[PDB]
Formats: C-alpha cells, sequence, structure tokens
C-alpha cells in the first residue's frame, strides 16, 4: 500500500468538525503535533474567501490555516503565517456519535506520507482510529506514526490547554 | 464614574458567544491584547469542571483561560499555562444581529479600569461599541484605552490570523 492508494473518505460540513471541538491529537508522525488540541472555525464575516480555518494548538504556539475543499475529498489549507500550502486527505471520519468524535487525516508527498493527525475528544476509544492508524503505518514513511501524548506538559487547571 | 460602578450586562449563553467566532479585538487598555483574535470554544468532553474557554490569539502566540460563572454576572478565569485568576465583566453584549455581534468586556482592580476588550466581527460598526469605550475612558486609568487595529502585521492569506 502507498500513500495514493490510502482512502480518501467523505468530508463531513464543518458545522459537524466545529460541534466536535476541542479534539487533541492521539497519533502523528513528526513531533510538530504532539501535545496538540485541534479547534475549527467557521468563515470571518469579513472573509472574502468564506474559508473556515483550523488551528493546531501546542501550549502557548498556535499555526493556523483557512482550508478550502479540493478535487477527490481534498483540503487545500494556506498557513496563515507564512502562506504556505499543503493538501489533506481523511482516511476516516466519525463525528458526533454517542461515544463523540474521531478522524484520521493524511499528507502525502505522492507514495509517501509526510504528516499525519489522527484527532478525537473520546481519548483515542474509537475502534476506527487505533485500525485507521495501523493501515497507515503500512505506506512508505508510516513507521514514524506514534503515540502524540507520551510526554505532555503539565497542566495549570484546564483540559484542553496547557 | 468608577471601575466598579460601569454596568454588569448579562451574560448570553456560551452557545452564542461561539456562534460569533471569530472576533477581533477594536478597543483594548493595555499593548497585550493588540491585533487579536477571540475563539470561543466549548468544554471538553473529558473536562472535569465542563468550564468553556477564550482563547486570544495574537499572531502565532496564543493565550487560553477556561472560564466560569461567579457573582453579579462575573466571568472568573483561569489562564491555562499559569492558573492565574481574573475577574471580567460585560459593559454591554450585543451578539447575533444582522449585522453581527460586538461586545465591551473590562478588567477591574477596585476603582480603577486594568483591562478593556471590546470585540467585534462586523469591523466596529456597531454603534454601542464606541458609545461603550467613551464610558470606559473615563473611570480611573481608562485613558489608557485605544483602537487595536493600528498597525497590524501583513497578513499571508488568511483573514482573522497571520
Ligand atoms: C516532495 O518531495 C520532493 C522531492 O522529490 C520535493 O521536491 C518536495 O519539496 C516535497 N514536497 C513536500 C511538500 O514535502
Ligand atoms: C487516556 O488514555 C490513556 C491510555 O492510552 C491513559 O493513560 C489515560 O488514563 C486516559 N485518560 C483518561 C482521562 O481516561
Ligand atoms: C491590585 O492593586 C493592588 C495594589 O493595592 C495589588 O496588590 C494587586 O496585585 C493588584 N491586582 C491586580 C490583579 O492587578
Ligand atoms: C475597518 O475599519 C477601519 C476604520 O476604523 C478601516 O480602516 C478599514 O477599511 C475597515 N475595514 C474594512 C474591511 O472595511
Amino acid at each position: 500500500l502507498t500513500c495514493d492508494q490510502l482512502p480518501k473518505a467523505a468530508i463531513n460540513p464543518i458545522q459537524e468538525f466545529i460541534d466536535s471541538n476541542p479534539l487533541e491529537f492521539e497519533y502523528v508522525l513528526t513531533e510538530t503535533f504532539e501535545c496538540t488540541t485541534r479547534i475549527y472555525v467557521q468563515p470571518a464575516r469579513w472573509s472574502t474567501t468564506k474559508a473556515p480555518t483550523a488551528l493546531d494548538i501546542k501550549g502557548t504556539q498556535i499555526m493556523a490555516y483557512d482550508f478550502v475543499g479540493g478535487p477527490e475529498n481534498s483540503a487545500h489549507l494556506n498557513e496563515c503565517h507564512t502562506g504556505d500550502k499543503q493538501v489533506w486527505y481523511f482516511q476516516y471520519t466519525n463525528l458526533l456519535t454517542d461515544n463523540g468524535s474521531s478522524y484520521c487525516a493524511y499528507r502525502c508527498n505522492g507514495t509517501e506520507i509526510i504528516e499525519y493527525k489522527c484527532a478525537s475528544n473520546n481519548n483515542g476509544t474509537d475502534p476506527l482510529q487505533h485500525q485507521a492508524m495501523e493501515v497507515a503505518k503500512t505506506v512508505p514513511n508510516g513507521d514514524k506514526i506514534h503515540y502524540a501524548k507520551s510526554n505532555c506538559p503539565e497542566t495549570h487547571g484546564c483540559f484542553a490547554f496547557y
């Protein structure tokens, strides 16, 4: 299996992601998205693109990306600080169940995987999530995929932020 | 007029603030909240307090505070990185109108004002907002209140983030 052959799942309407906030990452590829909370935001009233925004929050640091739909269930991200472009797909989504929400999303460079983000608001207890992670590990460079919360900083009274 | 005598307005249910996301600050007191976007987040499914969170995002830096209700329409904030406590009130709110949402919130130390945050998603065009700012300026230390967006960094393709 190669990264280009992973499923490209249907993308839920943006409100279903917003209603899932906050999420934490369970499995990631690089160190970048360890100990990170995901927040979805609807488009600003003054946005001319009317693109929603994904926020990746790691302690007191934040990456933001406006994103629009592309071909074949792709998400086309514009990193808000640099203008850098990224193309993402979903392996699966399972939002707004009786046990909360989860999904796994990935970024390819051709046949190899270069980033992975499995998110949930149920501490990784959706059986689809571990299953998806085990499939993603089998594509080239998927060996890097690992648990995102092994050594996070201590909290100071909140639950999704530190 | 002193800070303790400012109105303590009724606080809209949290979902009305979330539905207003994203907001930008129009008037602030210190430099801290210049060029800042406000995002409200519902409580995490795993939060034992079930407190919502306010996010103050300034470029790639973020302050987060879980907050709960207190006496006399107060908001009791817990800054998520430090555990520091703050008490806030609303001068007014005007959420989810045909021209969007605005509010002004303030933090006192007794008779003086020590921080001010007027937010909107309509570029400060609610007439209540400039009116409220003019009242807040009249309390001790209100002379510091000023426009929050005079010199913000250039954007790179997004609208509420940079
Ligand atoms: C993909 O890999 C190629 C090397 O052939 C490189 O030119 C390019 O920068 C890579 N793109 C990303 C997004 O990693
Ligand atoms: C979340 O899951 C991990 C096991 O992977 C466990 O260490 C931790 O106790 C869980 N957290 C809660 C709040 O149950
Ligand atoms: C309020 O002012 C007093 C000085 O009398 C000081 O002890 C205290 O730290 C101040 N509190 C805040 C939150 O600024
Ligand atoms: C927002 O308001 C200021 C005037 O206070 C103005 O400079 C700017 O053009 C306005 N922005 C838009 C998009 O209309």
